[PDB]
Parts: C-alpha cells; structure tokens; sequence
C-alpha cells in the first residue's frame, strides 16, 4: 500500500497542486497535512517523498540498499542509454562505482596526487581574478572553469589551458545541457513523454550537445592507448583502461568502452556545475559577511601564511573555515529535493508497501533546514557548525550530498575543491561588492532541481 497523499486528477495528477518553480515549498505544505512520508503523482506516476530526519535517515541509511536504486525517466534514460554511474542500476552500477570511488582516492590514479592537481588550478584561478585587475565582475564563468578543469586534470591527465577553444566549447557545451535539464519543463516532459515534440530546437541542442562530447571523449579514450604505460597510469582514463585489460575472458563486465565514456561525462555532469554553483554562493555569502570573511582570512593567515598554498591538511587546524564551507553547503541548499531514487524490490517502509521501481524523493532540505538541528536555519552562521569553544561541530544532519549507499561518489573531491579554491582565493584577496552590502539579498533562486545564487558583481582586491 502507498503512503496517503493529496487526490489525483485523473490524467494531470497532482500536478496542479505543486508549485512547479519552488517545488519545494508544496512539498513541504504537505507534510503539515500528510506527515512524515507522503505520495504525490505526477501524472500517471507515483513519487512517494519523505520529509525530515528520521524520514530521510530511516530511508536512505537504514533500509538503505532496498533505496539506493536511483530515478530514472524517459528523458535521462535517452541521454545515457542507462551507461555511467548516474543514471546505471545494479550489478552495472556497483561495479562501475566501486572502481571510480578507488580510482578517485587522492592517491588514486598513479604518482600525482588529486590534491595536486586541484592546488595547481587554485594557483591558476588566482592568476585569472588578479588579471581583472579589482575591477567589477560576475565570477560565474572563471569560477566555472576551475572545477570543470579539475575534472579535465583528472579524466585527461593535463590541464586546459583557459584559453584552449576545446577546453571552451567542451565546458560551454556541458554548461548548456545543465542549464537546459535543470529547467522545470523538464519536469513536465519526463511525466508527459509527448510533450518533448513542442521543443524540438531545444531537443535538437540536446542530443547534438550529447553526441559530439562522447565522440570527443571516444577519440581522447583512443589516444590515450596508444601511449597506456600500464606499470604507472597517469589518469582516470589509463586506470579504466587497465581494468578493461584483464576482462578479456568475462565478456558482461561492464568495463568496456561503452561504459568509459559514460562514466566520464559523468564525472563532468556531476562534478563540474554543482562545486560551480557552490564556490560562486560561496564567494556570494563571504562578500555578505565581511566579519566572517576576516575570521576566515585570521586563520588562513595564522595556519598557513601568506606564502605556501593551502593544502587538505590545514583543514584540521582551521575549525572555522571548515564551518564556513559546511554553512556555505547547507545555506547553499544545492539540490533541495535530492536527485530521483527508485526501490530496487518491493519495500515495506513502517506500514506502506512501495512497489519495486516507485519513484523515491528524499527531501534533503527538510534535513539541512532542520529548525532545531541549526536554530534559524535560514541565516548563514558558521555557528550552526561551532560548539561553545569554537571547535568543529560535525551534524548528522549534514546532507548536502545526500546520505546512503548512493552518496555523491565525489564528496572528497567536492570538498576538496570547495576547501582549496575557497581558502586560496580569500588568501590572495579581499572582496569588495560593487554597493552596500544592505543592497544584497542572499535569497536563492530554486527554479529547478538545483537551486541558484543571484545574480552578482564582485571585485576581488589583492593585498
Ligand atoms: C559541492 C559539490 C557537489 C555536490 C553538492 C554534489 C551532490 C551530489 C548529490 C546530492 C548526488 C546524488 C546522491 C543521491 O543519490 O541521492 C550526487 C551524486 C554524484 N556525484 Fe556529486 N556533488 C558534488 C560534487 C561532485 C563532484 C566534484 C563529482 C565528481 C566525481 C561528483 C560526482 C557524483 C557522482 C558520480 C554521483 C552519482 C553517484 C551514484 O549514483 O552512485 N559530485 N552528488
Ligand atoms: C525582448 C524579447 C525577448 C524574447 C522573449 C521570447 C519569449 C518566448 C520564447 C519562446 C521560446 C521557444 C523555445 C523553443 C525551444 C525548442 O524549440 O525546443
């Protein structure tokens, strides 16, 4: 049996009680009348949403590998053909996974750490924002490019050069597809297969957006055996390629090229975009709060100097900027609903029956808005993460990158990524808004499945 939730119309569903842009807030409407756990319909399809800690946490850790199926639509399922680690499901996906979780240690890929070569791209990311010359600027696309290189660094071996055209049209290509899925039309379309005939330009962009960035990624696949030195790989390509080597016999392993390709479009789709958005509502919210800012750049100062790069290691030693990216995090509200999971059998979830393949929403921002977890949990405060004494608080709570068997498979590297780019830029400047600050509204734009910073001009002062 289904969770109880609001009555359907027959063909449209509950689709006319949702609010389609802040989705999130209807949702969360209905757990006031519903409670815990709840289902609404899209259309003809069932989504059974589960709103709050317990919920959340009885879902995705305790009957864990019965959730850690993940969603997938008419839509998604065109794109990645079911190849990947995203969109794949079973003994594709486990196997698949486990070897980029290894292959995505620091010291996963060969001699040159991955810290390495995110430090490498801090460095060069300074070198872009002083070249503005503390002029007035938006941070979007330079702040874009450094994540979407270190996936560039970790996939292909070498960094681009900002200016390489492949490393542009590469990145504005992936940057055109987020844009475009993340639109709530996409939402209409996966529940109403027809309705993908009314955009068949923006279809078009789509599928020739998907084709010539895995037939890039084919010809780098290529390129890279020719020169594969198996005693000491240099990338995340060469340790896959290794790994198809030793399957001749087994001819249903998953490790093949099909299954490469997919698997690295993966890393760009989901790594690039979302630490994208996070640096820039990160950089936003220090901009908002200078006295934080100070606190940040006192401990960068004390801890590191004014001479080394900052380095994964400090982070033990600075309590309060690791607060300050956790606040940033939570405040951030990345992926209010969480991406789309499906049961892998029938579940039973305290007296409801969920059919094998339901649709399964797990509300992290009910999580991370947690009023009594962080009293005032729509403020940015870094002490939401400090106890009395100014120590690290870790929180339960902490869901950013969701919970479970299917937790984001680059929350290191995220985090890396956030704590290095972050603590490097503040190290080299100082942030000065182009107006007052009382002039600038941290209130987010959730219209889609990722939620939005403002829009914002910023002015990175060297000193
Ligand atoms: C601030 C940055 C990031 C955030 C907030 C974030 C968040 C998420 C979230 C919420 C999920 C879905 C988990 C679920 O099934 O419920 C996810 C999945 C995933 N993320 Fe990230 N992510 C970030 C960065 C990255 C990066 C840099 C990579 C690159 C390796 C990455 C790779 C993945 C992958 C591969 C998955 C799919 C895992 C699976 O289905 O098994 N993410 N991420
Ligand atoms: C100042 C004028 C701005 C123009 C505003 C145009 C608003 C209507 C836009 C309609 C866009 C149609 C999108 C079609 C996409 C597709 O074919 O896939």
């Amino acid at each position: 049996k289904l969770p109880p939730g609001p009555t359907p119309l027959p063909i449209i569903g509950n689709m006319l009680q949702i609010d389609v842009k802040d989705i999130c807030k209807s949702f969360t409407n209905f757990s006031k009348v519903y409670g815990p756990v709840f289902t609404v319909y899209f259309g003809m399809n069932p989504i059974v949403v589960f709103h709050g800690y317990e919920a959340v946490k009885e879902a995705l850790i305790d009957n864990g590998e019965e959730f850690s199926g993940r969603g997938n639509s008419p839509i998604s399922q065109r794109i990645t053909k079911g190849l990947g680690i995203i969109s794949s499901n079973g003994k594709r996906w486990k196997e698949i996974r486990r070897f980029s979780l290894t292959t995505l240690r620091n010291f996963g890929m060969g001699k040159r750490s991955i810290e390495d070569r995110v430090q490498e791209e801090a460095h060069c990311l300074v070198e872009e924002l002083r070249k503005t010359k503390a002029s007035p600027c938006d941070p979007t696309f330079i702040l874009g490019c450094a994540p979407c290189n270190v996936i560039c660094s970790v996939v292909f071996q070498k960094r681009f050069d900002y200016k390489d055209q492949n490393f542009l049209t590469l990145m504005k290509r992936f940057n055109e597809n987020f844009r475009i899925l993340n639109s709530p039309w996409i939402q209409v379309c996966n529940n109403f297969p027809l309705l993908i005939d009314c955009f068949p330009g923006t279809h078009n962009k789509v599928l020739k957006n998907v084709a010539l960035t895995r037939s890039y990624i084919r010809e780098k696949v290529k390129e890279h055996q020719a020169s594969l030195d198996v005693n000491n790989p240099r990338d995340f390509i060469d340790c896959f390629l290794i790994k198809m080597e030793q399957e001749k016999d087994n001819q249903k392993s998953e490790f093949n090229i099909e299954n490469l390709v997919g698997t690295v479009a993966d890393l760009f789709v989901a790594g690039t975009e979302t630490t994208s958005t996070t640096l820039r509502y990160g950089l936003l919210l220090l901009l908002k709060h200078p006295e934080v800012t100070a606190k940040v750049q006192e401990e960068i100062d004390h801890v590191i100097g004014r001479h080394r790069s900052p380095c994964m290691q400090d982070r033990s030693h600075m309590p309060y900027t690791d607060a300050v990216v956790h606040e940033i995090q939570r405040y951030s509200d990345l992926v209010p609903t969480g991406v789309p999971h499906a049961v892998t059998t029938d579940t039973k979830f305290r007296n409801y029956l969920i059919p094998k393949g339901t649709t399964i929403m797990a509300l992290l921002t009910s999580v991370l808005h947690d009023d009594k977890e962080f009293p005032n949990p729509n403020i940015f405060d870094p002490g939401h993460f400090l106890d009395k004494n100014g120590n690290f608080k870790k929180s339960d709570y902490f869901m950013p990158f969701s919970a479970g068997k299917r937790i984001c498979a680059g929350e290191g590297l995220a985090r890396m990524e956030l704590f290095l780019f972050l603590t490097t830029i503040l190290q080299n400047f100082n942030l000065k808004s182009v107006d007052d600050l009382k002039n600038l509204n941290t209130t987010a734009v959730t219209k889609g499945i990722v939620s939005l910073p403002p829009s914002y001009q910023i002015c990175f002062i060297p000193v």
